[PDB]
């Protein structure tokens, strides 16, 4: 005669904004439609009109209901515009009930899909920040006490057992303005250079905040009809790649810290090749004998960096790379994030020392490389990575000594000004610094920070299988510094 079950009360799921309160993920009211089959079986004359008004086949609908005859409840349609749901309600069919419900909407859409992520039909995070802060955002579902009837008639509620608690607002470190800039210029380059996938990260070197993270290809999380698993891949967090020549600045920092190297010291790279048993280190352009250390970067000499590494040892280079976070957990707690590989030897071989010095044998994510570069721009100080707005900045760790870090910044500044600039990479108005890298078709890498005299932004551009990165960097950096009203530092 009487039965007491418990239908839960959906919590309003917390708003996600960028730095500036711009909505990135919003709980939209919608309407589900369910029905008591036992109620529906007393109204079989009504089913064809209900099927029709649900776009479901008359005889399939009937079958669906017949074979759920003894079951108390089923879902008709989830997530109609409340009016669409209201029209179905007008039909006033016995047994057809509604529940109001929240469905997430993503106003920035594809622009920031990998960072924000998306929910599943339960309104429960299943990628990105939506999944990473699902606690914070979800809030406590309330519960209803009510009275059963012979086939599912609700009579009343005994008491409000649980008031539903809303989830909490979440403001990201992303600046949707810089995010849009990066999204756009990255996508142009992919097309302009005939390339397959991309990534671009922008970090605030002072606060640890990720200002922008974008990837190509990307998807529209509002329209997930055809899945395309490659498009949803948040590469900046997930693709480990080998970083190549963009770790030569940390090799160099190890050298300048050893006590044995200053930038005007000389290495002989004649003839542009070097052997270790069967392994042969090749430079890309081999018309050099003596180079100074700024020159080994400007001429992108693998032989020169390996010769410095042999003198100082791989252990020193490994230690600098580990202190900046290469191949180390970032603590972001983002879903399926990859740690990467930093190889360790008790006795490093000459071949293994050479490859590590020039970026091979280790694998990193773009977030790690950006973070390492941010540690270089802030003068050797690593502020912890953050994907949420940082109003009170945590203390940073000194991982490279400031004189050495300041010295490395200058060499990188000379890398952009004398050669590695004039065709691409010079950021107009500000002194920029950075290092290019080429990873096998190949993968095009560029990492750097700006402005050179009070560094603010660190940036990584990763572009795969092109038919390169330095313009993407130069353009995105230019606009990013302007969006932040960073006064130019290239002055008379
Ligand atoms: C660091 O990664 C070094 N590269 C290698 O040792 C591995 C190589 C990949 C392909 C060739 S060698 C140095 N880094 C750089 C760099 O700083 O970008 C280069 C650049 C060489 C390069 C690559 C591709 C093309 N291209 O038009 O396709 C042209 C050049 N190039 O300018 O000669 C490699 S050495």
């Amino acid at each position: 005669a009487r039965s007491v079950r418990h239908i839960a009360i959906p919590a309003h799921r917390g708003l996600i904004t960028d730095r500036n309160g711009e909505p990135l993920a919003v709980s939209t009211p919608v309407t589900t439609l369910w029905a008591n089959p036992k109620e529906l079986m007393t109204a079989k004359e009504r089913w064809p009109q209900l099927a029709a008004a649900l776009g479901q086949d008359t005889k399939l609908f009937a079958d669906r209901i017949e074979q759920n005859a003894e079951r108390e409840f089923i879902y008709l349609v989830r997530g109609l515009t409340p009016e669409q749901g209201e029209g179905v309600i007008a039909l006033k069919v016995p047994g057809v009930y509604s529940i109001e419900e929240f469905r997430r909407f993503y106003p920035a859409g594809e622009v920031v899909a990998h960072a924000v992520g998306f929910t599943d039909v339960d309104d429960r995070g299943r990628e990105g920040i939506e999944l990473a802060f699902d606690e914070w955002l979800a809030g406590v579902p309330g519960k209803r006490q009510v009275l059963k009837d012979r086939r599912g008639r609700v009579i009343k509620d005994v008491q409000v057992t649980k008031n539903a608690k809303p989830g909490k607002t979440l403001a990201l470190s992303i600046d949707l303005r810089l995010q849009y800039l990066a999204h756009r210029e990255l996508r142009n380059a992919l097309l302009e250079n005939g390339a397959k996938a991309g990534s671009l990260v922008i970090m605030d070197v002072k606060t640890g905040e990720i200002l922008a993270m974008t990837n190509q290809p990307t998807y529209n999380p509002n329209n997930r009809r055809n899945l395309q698993p490659a498009a949803m891949r948040n590469r900046a967090m997930i693709d480990v790649f080998e970083p190549g020549s963009t770790v030569k600045p940390f090799s160099m920092s190890a050298a300048l810290a050893s006590g044995r190297w200053k930038p005007s010291d000389i290495v002989d790279v004649y003839p542009g090749t070097l052997q270790i048993g069967r392994y042969t280190i090749r430079d890309v352009s081999r018309n050099s004998r003596q180079l100074d250390l700024t020159g080994i970067l400007i001429k992108s000499s693998n032989v020169g960096i390996s010769k410095i590494a042999f003198d100082i040892g791989a252990e020193s280079i490994y230690s600098v790379m580990q202190q900046v976070g290469l191949g180390q957990d970032t603590g972001l707690g983002f879903p399926g994030e990859r740690v990467g590989n930093l190889p360790n030897h008790r006795k490093w071989p000459k071949a293994e020392t050479a490859t590590l010095a020039y970026g091979y044998g280790l694998s990193v994510t773009a977030i790690q490389l950006a973070h390492a570069y941010a540690a270089l721009a802030n003068d050797g100080k690593s502020v912890p990575l953050s994907m949420t707005r940082v109003d009170r900045v945590p203390d940073g760790v000194q991982v490279i000594s400031p004189e050495v870090a300041s010295t490395v910044q200058g060499m990188l500044q000379q890398v952009v000004e004398a050669q590695g600039g004039v065709f691409r990479a010079q950021v107009p108005g500000y002194h920029a610094a950075g290092k290019s890298g080429t990873a096998r078709a190949y993968r095009s890498l560029f990492a750097g920070f700006a402005p050179a005299t009070d560094p603010r932004i660190a940036m990584v551009v990763v572009i795969d299988e092109p038919s390169v990165s330095a313009p993407v960097f130069s353009k995105v950096m230019a606009g990013a510094l302007r969006l932040m009203n960073v006064p130019p530092d290239n002055l008379p």
